[PDB]
């Protein structure tokens, strides 16, 4: 019923309720604009730039923008008015000058924030397109910038833009792809279409809502595609001239480019130079406009992309029809990732287990890997949502998967795409922050886009809703307004047991050839059990236990552990391996040795009988016997308190890691400190399980089986200092290995471990923060480093990609 009028209402900030017609920046998308929207709100007469002959002109309300004398006071000049008509310079031509304080017009309560988001803007464009982007290159070199920013998985538009707005992983905000089926709604969601407009798809609390609830006004962030970029900028500039009580403090501009073109031409197509020139020109208009309003040293500007773009063509498509015979009983969400479910729920013959088996390592060159979603690398955080299908296909970069060849030619067209694993270099995108609140000429290390919501909240004095960022981890981007995080309080204190049990009290069915057994060396043994070498093996203090539980600290010559009396195994084991340390073998006579620990009761210990009786399950050790400091220290590594349950298929991975890789890293990094332990995440929510969530135990026992094993390997960033004598910043790499009864994930697994184990571990790289969530532990509690710096270390991901 669109018979009302947009007179005095163009780009109104609250949308009026149907069936009265709308004049907001979204009305075109709902086909609901008033009849005179175009005429009044979308003026194009005379274009977007003042020329010499328009200077001082008589206001003509029909023009797109104005060059008349009164346009400044009306706030609707063309962005280049002062340059063409008042002999002013373009913002880009001015030297940069540090903005030490905001320089805002009277009546501004805080520096406004403008988010300039660019679709498909790959990180390497900053260097490779630099010659054609002078405005963006100035923002970058004068402000604060990262070499790149990591998107979330899938590296698609919708999941990423909503992550930027909410600080949440897609699994938690609910936008888990560009397309989705929700079985509870029984409803679908598509990028094109009208179902995306329904609010039930959208979880968490995005920045515009956070702002409004806390009394900070927001511009409407979303723009109908047909509103030209120049008009989007002019609207933002007009809103910024509104009276104090109506003027928003936060705005977004959005560009469909360079993504639109990247799909057609590939990331580096020669056609790609023009779209980059044009985005830059848009940035130029914004900054020229701000400089006219005297706001160019007042506004914080963020220039931020959602994902990169990779070379992908028709001929690089794998087909599920070349693998499966029941192809018609499945529905595939296709392309740069795959999600598979049953075509129909009344068909009880469809079986996920046999689907995965049919797609596993079937061709020597296979360009995708099938996964049950709970087995995907935990760093992707891509499982805990009913909209994510049980079966997922991780697709190689540069490839697609499709169901049938017909789907690809009857449903080439494209040379670029994205969606791949968020560790892939081509998927990385950009971040620049410019303004009074950001640092001056400062480079910062790469970080994840989940972190930005907190910083945007900080920029606006807002308290962020609960999110997946680690607040404080990006304080180094900011001149001021930092948020001063504090360490979580330890919840459980440890017990420190001494010798309390005699060996004969234990009936564990365990045996060791150790009775083949002096106040020189017994005086030594006693010190080692009280913590005399603890300074060596626990470098950053004990991890804090952030939940209620019962555990013991156990000291040894070569290692220290936090032993859970509830889970019957360590929550963590800490040890340092110097560059000079030697690897030894496990002597023949000690092959099956397991020794009772006289500090811990029989009832709180594992037993060997359970393993003997459990045909599927074996056991491994957290501190490795291979790295013992001496033949006598080696007996400690065989304590029942150092033992953990491991599938034999997993033992192969773990033994190679402990025998070969630990020593390799100590060699390369000049010593390493290792913390290892189990993870239980049976409901795949990325958070430590309570005992009543455990779905598997060693047969006949109360010994819970971990879903994963982690290690955190820390050393000195300046590797001329040894790990145990480091004066400055730390360096860390970590992993969360899935504890699986087979090695089907590794197609090369029947070859020697030196050909596949390390590749598996790299796939399963993790942030310390991911391990924290999964264990309820807090690491690096006692260092000489600032807490903000430690938060940054905890969010670091070692990616094993070459250098961008
Ligand atoms: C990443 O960061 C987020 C945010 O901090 C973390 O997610 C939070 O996790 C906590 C702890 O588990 C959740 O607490 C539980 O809350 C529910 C009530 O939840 C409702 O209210 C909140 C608050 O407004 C909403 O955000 C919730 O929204 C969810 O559901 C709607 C659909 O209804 C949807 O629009 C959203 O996308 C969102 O979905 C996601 O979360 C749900 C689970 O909550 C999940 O099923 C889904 O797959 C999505 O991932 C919602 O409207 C409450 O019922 C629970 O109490 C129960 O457990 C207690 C034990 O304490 C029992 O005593 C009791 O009997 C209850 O059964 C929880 O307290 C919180 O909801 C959640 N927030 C969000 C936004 O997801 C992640 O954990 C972080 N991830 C990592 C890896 O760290
Ligand atoms: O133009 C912009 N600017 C961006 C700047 C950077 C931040 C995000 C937006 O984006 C281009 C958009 C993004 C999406 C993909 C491509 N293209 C169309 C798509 C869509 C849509 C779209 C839409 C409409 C706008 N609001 C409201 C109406 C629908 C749905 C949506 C979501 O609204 C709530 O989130 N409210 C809820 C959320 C949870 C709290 C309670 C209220
Ligand atoms: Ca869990
Ligand atoms: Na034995
Ligand atoms: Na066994
Ligand atoms: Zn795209």
């Amino acid at each position: 019923a669109t018979s009302g009028s947009c007179k005095g209402r163009c780009f109104e900030l609250q949308e009026v309720g149907p069936p009265d017609c709308r004049c907001d920046n979204l009305c075109k998308s709902y086909s609901s604009c008033c009849h005179d929207f175009d005429e009044l709100c979308l003026k194009t007469a005379r274009g977007w730039e003042c020329t010499k002959d328009r200077c001082g002109e008589v206001r003509n309300e029909e023009n797109a923008c104005h060059c008349s004398e009164d346009c400044l006071s009306r706030g609707d000049c063309c962005t280049n008015y002062q340059v063409v008509c008042k002999g002013e310079s373009h913002w880009v031509d001015d030297d940069c000058e540090e903005i030490k304080v905001p320089e805002c017009p009277a009546g501004f309560v805080r520096p406004p924030l403008i988010i300039f988001s660019v679709d498909g803007f790959r990180a390497s464009y900053m260097k490779k397109g630099s010659k054609v982007m002078p405005n963006i290159e100035k923002l970058r070199s004068c402000g604060t910038h990262a070499p790149y920013m990591r998107p979330v998985y899938p590296t698609k538009t919708f999941p990423n833009l909503y992550t930027l707005a909410t600080g949440l992983y897609p699994e938690s905000h609910g936008i888990v792809g560009n397309s989705m089926y929700d079985p509870v709604f029984d409803a679908s969601f598509h990028l094109r279409g009208r179902e995306k407009f329904n609010h039930r798809w959208w979880g968490g609390q995005p920045l515009w809502i956070t702002a409004t609830k806390q009394g900070v006004r927001a511009g409407t962030f979303f723009w109908s595609v047909s509103i030209p970029h120049e008009r989007r900028i002019l609207t933002i500039l007009q809103w910024l001239s509104l009276p104090d009580n109506e003027r928003p403090s936060v705005y977004a501009f959005y560009s469909e480019q360079p993504d639109f073109s990247g799909h057609k031409y590939g990331p580096f197509g020669p056609e790609m130079t023009n779209p980059l020139r044009e985005i830059d020109k848009t940035v130029g208009q914004l900054m020229d406009g701000l400089k006219q309003l005297r706001l160019h040293r007042c506004v914080n500007v963020i220039f931020v992309g959602d994902h990169g773009m990779e070379d992908v063509t028709c001929d690089r498509t794998e087909f599920l029809s070349n693998y499966l015979t029941n192809v018609d009983d499945i529905t595939l969400v296709p392309g740069t990732l795959g999600r598979i479910r049953a075509k129909s729920i009344n068909n009880s013959k469809y079986d996920p287990k046999t689907i995965i088996a049919a797609l596993t390592c079937k061709k020597p060159d296979q360009h995708f890997k099938p996964y049950m979603k709970q087995h995907l690398p935990k760093r992707l955080h891509y499982a805990n949502n009913r909209r994510i299908e049980d079966i997922h296909l991780l697709v190689d970069r540069r490839w697609h998967v499709a169901r049938k060849p017909l789907d690809v030619y009857k449903k080439c067209f494209f040379q670029g795409d994205h969606g791949f694993d968020n560790k892939v270099n081509s998927m990385q995108t950009v971040f620049v922050g410019y303004g009074p609140t950001f640092k001056y000429r400062t480079k910062v290390p790469p970080f994840e886009n989940i972190e930005l919501y907190n910083v945007m909240c900080d920029l606006l004095g807002l308290k962020p809703a609960p999110n997946n960022g680690t607040h404080g981890s990006l304080n180094h981007l900011l001149r001021t307004n930092t948020f001063r995080p504090t360490m979580p309080d330890e919840v459980s204190r440890p017990n420190y047991p001494g010798i309390m049990y005699l060996q004969s009290e234990f009936d564990l069915g365990c045996t060791c050839d150790d009775k083949v057994e002096n106040k020189l060396e017994e005086l030594n043994k006693r010190l080692h059990t009280k913590g005399s070498t603890k300074e060596r093996h626990l470098l950053y203090g004990r991890p804090a236990v952030l939940y209620r539980t019962s555990y013991d600290i156990l000291y040894h010559t070569d290692f220290e552990s936090g032993y859970s009396e509830i889970f019957l195994m360590p929550l963590w084991t800490s040890y340092t391996i110097s560059k000079q340390a030697e690897v030894s073998s496990i002597p023949e006579h000690l092959t099956n040795c397991v020794r009772p620990d006289v500090r811990v009761s029989p009832g709180f210990s594992q037993n060997c009988l359970a393993y003997k009786n459990d045909k599927q399950m074996s056991y491994g050790f957290l501190f490795p016997p291979y790295l013992s400091s001496s033949p006598e220290a080696k007996y400690d590594a065989f304590l029942v308190t150092n033992m953990v349950p491991m599938y034999p298929a997993f033992k192969r991975v773990w033994a190679y890691f402990q025998r070969v890789l630990v020593k390799k890293y100590a060699s390369e990094r000049n010593g390493v400190n290792v913390i290892s332990g189990p993870i239980f995440d049976y409901n795949y929510d990325g958070l430590r399980d309570t005992e009543d969530e455990i779905k598997q135990y060693v047969e006949g026992s109360s010994i819970p089986v971990p879903t994963h094993y982690y290690s955190i390997i820390t050393s000195c960033l300046d590797f001329t200092q040894p790990a145990d004598k480091c004066d400055g910043p730390l360096s860390v790499s970590s992993f969360i290995l899935p504890h699986r009864p087979d090695n089907d994930e590794s197609c090369n697994s029947s070859e020697d471990e030196s050909k596949w184990v390390e590749e598996l571990m790299k796939m399963h790289t993790a942030r310390v923060r991911d391990i924290e969530h999964l264990t309820g532990l807090d690491f690096y509690r006692k260092t000489s480093r600032s807490y903000s710096e430690i938060l940054t270390l905890k969010t670091y991901l070692h990616t094993y990609e070459s250098e961008i």
